[PDB]
């Protein structure tokens, strides 16, 4: 009966829901728009700080960066206050995952390097993780900002889910590499209303964010049962009946994770 839930949702918050849980080998995939396109929004920084730690070594995290106030264009919470100092690789990776900082977004695909200021490359990472769905195709601020409908900056519940999976669950990066993504996600500190907020307190759930215009808001985790068992969980959504300034319903989320909680336990 999770269609016709996720539907109710749907015209309480007069909104677009998207669903992905893959399947495990004792548990049915829970899907709900799952091949629609929703915009990334900040989820893409997850498997952008992954690209980052696969194309260097370790000690690349503790290269300084340094860049400007012009450089900051975009919600960047941590970059803000370190214009003077600079901040390391590893230190935009931490903001980026755990404060979503877009100017440490920025910078890391920039890192990247190539076309469209890193774009193309982050999106050349999807596709040799089997993902020939998604694309990257601005940076921070204005790939929040696309208008509904529009290809650009687009991943969709499944294909988001099966990155993130790989990631955390996989064998995308090595155990060193993958432990630092994991950690980093771990203590986000941006999730604690969406999909956090759907599963009870026994359960372990990592993170990222996305929000944007249009209503944006999005959540993946990877999230372990009380015995320590993992699933993957995407939630996207957006709300383009109520135009450009529609503002994102936390909630939604929330409650859409709730109801994949209840499946799940």
């Amino acid at each position: 009966d999770l269609a016709d839930r996720f539907a109710e949702l749907e015209r309480r918050y007069d909104a677009r829901l998207g669903v992905y849980v893959p399947a495990t080998g004792t548990t049915a995939a829970i899907e709900y728009r799952a091949d629609e396109r929703f915009a990334f929004c900040s989820t893409f920084k997850a498997p952008l700080v992954a690209a980052v730690l696969h194309q260097n070594p370790l000690t690349h995290l503790d290269k300084l960066i340094t860049y400007t106030s012009d450089d900051i264009r975009s919600i960047s919470p941590v970059a803000q206050q370190h214009v003077q100092t600079g901040m390391t690789i590893g230190q935009l990776c931490d903001a980026a995952i755990r404060y979503s900082d877009g100017t440490a977004a920025n910078l890391l695909l920039a890192d990247l390097g190539g076309p469209g200021g890193g774009t193309a490359a982050f999106t050349g990472y999807l596709r040799s993780l089997g993902d020939t769905v998604s694309r990257l195709d601005a940076e921070e601020p204005e790939l929040n900002r696309d208008p509904p409908g529009d290809e650009r900056d687009t991943t969709t519940p499944h294909a988001i889910a099966l990155v993130l999976q790989q990631l955390v669950l996989g064998n995308a990066l090595p155990p060193d590499k993958r432990a630092l993504l994991t950690d980093w996600m771990a203590r986000n500190t941006t999730g604690a209303k969406r999909i956090r907020a759907g599963f009870p307190a026994d359960w372990k759930v990592i993170d990222k964010t996305g929000t944007g215009d249009y209503g944006r808001a999005n959540d993946i985790a990877v999230v372990w049962s009380p015995t320590g068992v993992p699933y993957v969980v995407a939630v996207m959504s957006d709300r383009a009946g109520g135009g450009y300034d529609a503002e994102p319903r936390e909630a939604l989320l929330a409650e859409a994770a709730t109801c994949v909680a209840g499946v799940l336990a």
